[PDB]
């Protein structure tokens, strides 16, 4: 019948950002910020160019939305900009209509997660008496940051037992290098095994409960029992890795930890985590 397409301005001019969608398949989107104007055209074409197509209304629609994977129907919309584009009619011939938001409050950065995703998307919507011909095209949203000492944790018991981690910054960008140190202070018992993970915890909490996931992201293992210190270089830029999220909109958190973990002799496990702030420097 119909053939609905969503075209923006400037498109071949306009940057677009890698994102793996639910699958886990990495598509392209057109990458917006938050405030820019979304502008374009919603294209019509008329399969049959020898036949009407009557309709209640055409209208385009900005959404930015949560989407909760424990309650998936129920759609948490952020932003929504309606722009009617045309009266109940009939279309007798392929056409386009110009829209544009002018002012688009993006707060957020676009989320694919475990429980959870955080979507912006354009609806095209042609209203009819049976079913409506609907068309999305999702983008992506960043949000750049801006910022400006040494950090520690320490694993162990008491006189037996005491490590310290040293690391340079509680914040980081996404590009960015994990530089620290291992201070092995302290060691009565053996050692039987010791690493540093990077994990990313998402947090989604969907009507009186709350949901958990943790993703180990980067483990990095400390070698050979004779444990002086180890220096330690963890490069972000090698992983996929999103800026943290803190509460968005309530809904959900997306937050990354340095984890110690030491494992003695007897096979005691001995853990230690920090929040490292993640964030997306621009380009």
């Amino acid at each position: 019948s119909v053939e609905v397409e969503i075209l923006l301005n400037d498109a071949e001019s306009r940057k677009r950002a890698e994102h793996k969608t639910e699958d886990g398949k990495k598509e392209k989107y057109f990458l917006f910020y938050d405030g820019e104007t979304v502008s374009g055209k919603v294209s019509l074409s008329l399969k049959n160019p020898n036949k009407r197509l009557e309709h209640q209304g055409i209208k385009i629609e900005f959404i930015g939305q949560i989407e909760l994977y424990y309650d998936r129907g129920n759609h948490h919309e952020f932003v929504s900009l309606v722009k009617d584009l045309a009266r109940p009619g009939e279309i007798t011939q392929s056409q386009a209509f110009d829209f544009e938001f002018t002012h688009v409050e993006k707060p957020y950065e676009s989320y694919t997660g475990q429980n959870v995703k955080l979507r912006y998307f354009l609806r095209a919507t042609i209203s009819r008496r049976l079913n409506d011909v609907v068309k999305e095209m999702d983008i992506v949203v960043h949000t750049l940051s801006t910022y400006p000492s040494s950090i520690k944790m320490e694993v162990g018991i008491e006189d037996c037992l005491h490590i310290e981690f040293e690391y340079n910054k509680s914040k980081y960008h996404l590009k960015d290098v994990i530089v620290g140190k291992i201070y092995f202070l302290s060691v009565e018992i053996k050692i039987k095994h010791m690493e540093i993970d990077i994990i990313k915890r998402e947090t989604t909490g969907t009507g009186p409960n709350v949901y958990h996931e943790n993703d180990t992201i980067a483990k990095y293992e400390i070698m050979d029992g004779a444990p002086e210190s180890i220096p330690i270089r963890l490069f972000l830029a090698g992983y996929e890795l999103t800026p943290t999220m803190r509460d968005i909109n309530k809904k959900f958190s997306v937050r990354y930890y340095l984890n110690l973990v030491l494992i003695d002799e007897e096979e005691r496990r001995y853990f230690k985590q920090q929040e490292v702030v993640l964030w997306r420097k621009g380009d």
